[PDB]
């Protein structure tokens, strides 16, 4: 099945908790896969603009490392709860991508989980402006403008609403695309 396929894919390039125990500053990301209308998509956040550190911009769930988390998914889930209300049976953790590091001293664990088709987001305004789907397929053709680097611009179909998505997050966008979708018969 497509979900079936997906975890199948997503397993070979689990790098597991290798790089979990090293000493930095540590954050974890939630790169969210739902399925709608017999396609994958990515959910995304937009910052609240009240935000110190890059306000207004799409992001991934997620947040620092704290003493409660068990491990650095825990992080991922406890962050995500925090911002859009997803509770912890509503998403299965598949894998832990290949970490960023930042700054020399920052390391950041990306885990892809999969969402619960009856999950509703409930963005948290202190923390999220807005929350959007991007079909996965997207990432292997987007939309470029060179700002000089590469950004994407979505527009979202229903509404007609322009997102920005760039750094980081278009990057890992990218990576979960050609990890799922690469070679498949139609
Ligand atoms: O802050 C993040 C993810 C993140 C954290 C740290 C470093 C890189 C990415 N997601 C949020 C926060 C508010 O709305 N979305």
């Amino acid at each position: 099945s497509m979900l079936d396929d997906a975890k199948a894919r997503l397993r070979k390039y689990d790098i597991g908790g290798k790089y979990s125990h090293l000493p930095y500053n540590k954050y974890s990301v939630l790169l969210p896969l739902v399925a709608k209308e017999g396609k994958l998509h990515l959910l995304f956040t937009v910052r609240s603009e009240k935000l110190r550190r890059a306000p207004g911009e799409v992001c991934f769930p997620g947040g620092k490392r704290d003493p409660t988390d068990m491990d650095d998914a825990a992080t991922a889930l406890r962050e995500a709860q925090e911002e859009v209300g997803l509770r912890p049976h509503q998403v299965e953790v598949v894998c832990c991508l290949v970490p960023c590091l930042i700054d020399t001293d920052t390391l950041i664990t990306p885990f892809v989980g999969l969402i619960d088709h009856n999950f509703q987001a409930q963005p948290n305004p202190a923390e999220v402006k807005d929350v959007f789907l991007v079909p996965l397929a997207y990432f292997l053709h987007p939309q470029v403008h060179d700002q000089i680097n590469h950004i994407f611009e979505y527009t979202n179909p229903e509404d007609g609403v322009t997102y920005q998505i760039k750094g980081m997050t278009a990057n890992l966008a990218v990576l979960v695309a050609f990890i799922i979708l690469e070679k498949k018969p139609t």
